């Protein structure tokens, strides 16, 4: 209601493109509150095709739901601007998306980070589940890095507004059936994405042939750094019987346990030389760019 | 201890001058975290020459205190660079200081904001008093706008850090804020919470006059004489007598009869609920506070911290 601000083209400007796709283009932007002389960095996602007035109201309705997600591991939609292209505005996450982060910091990301990112991502998903929301498009590309210690799931509602075949539960490929437990399936691909430092899933497989290899019992290979304990949890996220997959509350518990003995569950060369931020460095991050409570 | 990050010149850079005061120059800078790529905007303050140098440890000793202040209405020092100069790092506030803000928005700021800014400043000072700390240099210039709805007191502890004696107690531009100082503080270099309440008085008067220069036309060196003779800042035109009497009580010679910040909070909070009864601003009825939509937006974008 008062969670979504309707903006006007006149009061903000796009500065530089950040990322592309098809559905929308992402820009870094500047918000200029009227009557003021300050320029506030924002993230702007402008969507592909123009919409009629009645489509706009279906979008605006959904925007409100997006604007109500209040959890330190899910991005909240802050605002919206509607013309022929519609623009989504939210806080600017300067570190970008977590897929790219792990690829660029491939080998030199410690085990505490990886397992802690698994906790945060599950905590955010479990929040959506508690509110009976279903994401439909969890993947490493859809997790944003606020600070290296603080990641947020993004793009809730965008997939539900308008195909990521290699992240989808089997039931969703064959029957377009989306649930909380189908979200658990993609969560497991996402973890797999992190543990391989952003390898592409089913590399060497047509997207058209994924449902058959899944029916024949094929799953994504164990990552070299993952112990069997972690790989079994991923493998449990990909079971055919959706209801046998773990629930997010359990994944938070399980990964949290592992985050407490990180070098027992992930084997990374040089892990001992990669430590987690001190109390000092982490107060500094929070005071500067990450003041929200957790 | 861990509240104060110690930086090296390698991991941050000054990119733009934001303004110069008697204690030094503020730059917008960039922190570059180790092994990362991103550039994080920050505020950097390079301090001027400090009278009676206290090595580095005594400096760090005060920096840690400045790093300890944890309140929605006082700026915490985040880190420091000790080298050929002393460089303070804190969170960037793009709106800048409240003295510049009320001037550039003179006659377009309603009573709601003015009275709310005074509540927040007194809450800031009340916290310092509660922590047994004295600011020594409260002024409109030393209040930053985080958002128009949210102000914070800055430069805590820089007066005690740099000190600055000599003729600056007679000049009008130096480290000593004569025209904000309590008479006891001008005469005997005495600083308490109650002299802080004198500067609060003057701070509020700058707010209510939309940025006027206090005792304008009177030389700083002459201030302690006119105060001894009963002269005080005059009633701002938008102030009912209720408000002016609070200002004038802040400026009584007997520090013990001045009000205490905790009372200031309650009295300015009471006036904020009926703001047009206490400030007479023309067009006030058409100057409103922000909507919940607007504040939620500011909060989620720029201002995620606690705050009443
Ligand atoms: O990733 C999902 C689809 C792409 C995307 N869509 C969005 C999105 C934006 C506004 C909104 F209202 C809803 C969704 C983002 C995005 C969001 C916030 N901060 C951000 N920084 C960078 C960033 C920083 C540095 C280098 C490269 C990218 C992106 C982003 N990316
Ligand atoms: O008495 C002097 C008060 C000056 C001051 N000192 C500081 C200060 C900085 C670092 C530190 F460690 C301690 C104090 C600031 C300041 C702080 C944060 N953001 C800021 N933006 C602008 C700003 C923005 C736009 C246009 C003009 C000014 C200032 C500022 N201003
Ligand atoms: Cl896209
Ligand atoms: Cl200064």
């Amino acid at each position: 209601q008062a969670l979504l601000r309707i903006l006007k083209e006149t009061e903000f400007k796009k500065i530089k493109v950040l990322g592309s796709g098809a559905f929308g283009t992402v820009y870094k932007g500047l918000w200029i509150p009227e009557g003021e002389k300050v320029k506030i960095p924002v993230a702007i996602k402008e969507l592909r095709e123009a919409t009629s007035p009645k489509a706009n109201k279906e979008i605006l309705d959904e925007a409100y739901v997006m604007a109500s997600v209040d959890n330190p591991h899910v991005c909240r939609l802050l605002g919206i601007c509607l013309t022929s292209t519609v623009q989504l505005i939210m806080q600017l996450m300067p570190f970008g998306c977590l897929l790219d982060y792990v690829r660029e910091h491939k080998d030199n990301i410690g085990s505490q980070y990886l397992l802690n990112w698994c906790v945060q991502i599950a905590k955010g998903m479990n929040y959506l589940e508690d509110r009976r929301l279903v994401h439909r498009d969890l993947a490493a590309r859809n997790v944003l890095v606020k600070t290296p210690q603080h990641v947020k799931i993004t793009d809730f509602g965008l997939a539900k507004l308008l195909v990521p075949i290699k992240w989808m539960a089997l039931e969703s490929i064959l029957h377009r059936i989306y649930t909380h437990q189908s979200d658990v399936w993609s969560y497991g691909v996402t973890v797999w994405e992190l543990m391989t430092f952003g390898s592409k899933p089913y590399d060497g497989i047509p997207a058209s042939e994924i449902s058959s290899i899944l029916e024949k019992g094929e799953r994504l290979p164990q990552p070299p750094i993952c112990t069997i304990d972690v790989y079994m949890i991923m493998r449990k996220c990909w079971m055919i019987d959706a209801d046998s997959r773990p629930k997010f509350r359990e994944l938070i518990i399980e990964f949290s346990k592992m985050a407490r003995d990180p070098q027992r569950y992930l084997v990374i060369q040089g892990d001992e030389r990669m430590h987690l931020p001190s109390p000092t460095d982490s107060n500094f991050y929070r005071a500067l760019m990450d003041e929200e409570d957790m």
